[PDB]
């Protein structure tokens, strides 16, 4: 199968931490027809370095996008309402990342940041290709990240919990 | 300094000898109005590490493009978040007493921007040449003028 996108994302640790132990790390990220999945980037040698995770496509169950950290740090603060600049920034295209999804199967939630509005919108649009036919698909998610033992939007402390909130329209 | 840019780029290290086989290697150049510095870029860390190299600024002599190489590896072949931090075809030297320097941008944009910035600041050195070599010191020799000495006065006229 080909690579259908590829790109660098902050991911958040799953964990099971107390002390507020939320990791974000950057991890390169591949997808396929049949397959999710990360890597740690190897900055030196300029390619991917050892597999951190995998996700069988067929597996996911709901991708959209997560409503933002409320005051998150200055690297995942939300860029000004311009831009015009028909030039990708370099250096904040790899340390700035304000844009969380979400990736929703078996073992829950699995949340990612673009650096981009852009870049979000094109993994989730070609996950949902990725997912069309999938058994298990969901009309339901949590609008909100799960965070300190319970999502924000419902107040729910079952990962797995059915979704607070209806698709779309 | 305020910082005019920053930015990642392949760095060429310097020959130490004519048989030497080239060494490129990704650096955080940095550009204010009184150093040109070069460092190690701790992408875990999402930040500089250990500095590698700095010049001062009233010591460049020129900047200009350099003529590419004639058959680049994957690398330095002719935006794409990942290209633009694992592909660098376009160079651009810095040249001083103790350079010269080869620097290569991912991008014509960001080599251009550089160029321009790179003029700006070293607009009132006292040393600055009018001409310079278009290509490469490579095993021993300007590819241009086959000179063997890395100061030696440039080949063709710098005419903007
Ligand atoms: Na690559
Ligand atoms: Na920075
Ligand atoms: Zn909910
Ligand atoms: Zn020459």
């Amino acid at each position: 199968a080909a690579v259908i996108l590829e790109s660098i994302f902050l991911k958040r640790s799953q964990q099971k931490k107390k002390t507020s132990p939320l990791n974000f790390k950057k991890c390169l990220f591949l997808l396929t027809v049949h397959k999710l999945s990360y890597y740690e980037y190897d900055f030196e040698r300029g390619r991917r370095g050892s597999k951190k995770g995998s996700i069988d496509v067929e597996k996911i169950t709901c991708v959209e996008t997560v409503v933002p950290e409320k005051n998150p740090p200055p690297e995942r603060q939300i860029p000004r309402r311009g831009e015009e600049s028909s030039e990708m920034e370099q250096i904040s295209i790899i340390e700035r990342f304000p844009y969380p999804f979400q990736v929703v199967y078996d073992e829950g939630p699995l949340y990612v940041f673009s650096p981009t509005e852009e870049l979000r919108k094109r993994w989730i649009h070609q996950l949902k290709n990725v997912i069309r036919y999938n058994s298990d698909l969901v009309q339901k998610y949590h609008p909100c990240f799960w965070i300190d033992g319970q999502y924000l939007c419902c107040s729910q402390t079952a990962k797995n919990a059915m979704g607070c909130q209806i698709l779309e329209n």
